[PDB]
């Protein structure tokens, strides 16, 4: 099966998510050998703005396309495609400033596509991907879980996924990570547990 | 008193927000023929990602910024600087898959700004913007508010704005805009009803 693991922090080798999203996927190939992983860093290669040119792009034929219109058609039809190819998907999703990062966002603008993840039905609107497994790798530098506070976070992801039809989700969480080493400690030897003995 | 005025929609001429964005502060202006407005169309000048770059930048001296590092200092730096000098924020926030746009989050990710506009005390965390109005313009296809669906919308903005210390927040919505033409029409009348009856 294919395994797309995804980053999107900007903290490079001090990110919590990004240790946490390597060793779910490592964990993950252990677990099963024949797992085939593609990997993304959102951060490292930020997808552009979801803008009124990745709009019109969209609407263009391609023999009519200028190159800018080119690029935005096929940034948005290599994300999709990459996507729609994964049977499971690893998120590395910190919080910074109570939401998601943009690189993050700008990745879900890509993959939120009428007729390919979810379809507008004379009864409403249902999700396309419950065959995916998705790992959300959540971290925060407070403890917002729960609370009003979390909305944009964790809340908003829930939606997101759950309106494409994602119905195998887990989360891998490492909060209060801002309240010192040895709580920030715990919360990724917490995570680090979940990984070994509850994930597989 | 200065009025800042935030568009973040990117379909231009047949935007909800930018509309009624405009007519919240045409409303202002009339009510108010001081005021003097600073327009910043977040989708037309999109604001970069807040990026590893991004915070290298701001931890690096200006005399010895490469060229990549002045660029991002000077778009923190004048962000920040344009919203401290504000009175009043008028703010154009479609939901775009679930959310506010990137465009919108990449200029909070340039407002949220430690000493500036909220600050870390030994008793936690306060907003230094207890004196700002902000008037918050929210349009949507669905009918969320109030519900699971839309914390990534409204319920978020509401975190953030009362995270940096808003307390004076009036919201003006129209939603329930994907249901068809009189449905979307009754939505933005009752926005405008708000506008001219309801705000000042």
């Amino acid at each position: 099966m294919k395994l797309l693991h995804i980053d999107s922090s900007i903290l490079g080798d001090n990110s919590a998510s990004r240790q946490l999203s390597r060793e779910v996927v490592e964990a993950w190939k252990a677990a099963d050998p024949s797992v085939e992983v593609v990997y993304r860093d959102l951060a490292a290669d930020a997808i552009a703005h979801f803008s009124a040119a990745t709009l019109v792009a969209a609407g263009t034929p391609e023999d009519v396309r200028d190159a800018a219109q080119a690029f935005e058609a096929k940034l948005s039809a290599e994300t999709l495609e990459e996507f729609l190819a994964a049977d499971a998907v690893v998120i590395g999703a910190p919080m910074y400033n109570f939401t998601v990062p943009t690189q993050l966002k700008a990745w879900i603008d890509r993959v939120a596509v009428a007729g390919k993840t979810f379809r507008y039905t004379e009864a409403g609107p249902q999700g396309l991907c419950g065959n995916k497994k998705v790992v959300l790798v959540s971290t925060a530098g407070g403890l917002h879980a729960g609370q009003p506070t979390g909305a944009g976070h964790e809340d908003f992801l829930k939606v997101f996924l759950g309106f494409i039809g994602i119905t195998d989700l887990e989360i891998v969480r490492a909060h209060g990570l801002a309240y010192g080493p040895e709580q920030r400690s715990q919360a990724i030897d917490a995570a680090q547990a979940q990984i070994a003995s509850e994930l597989f």
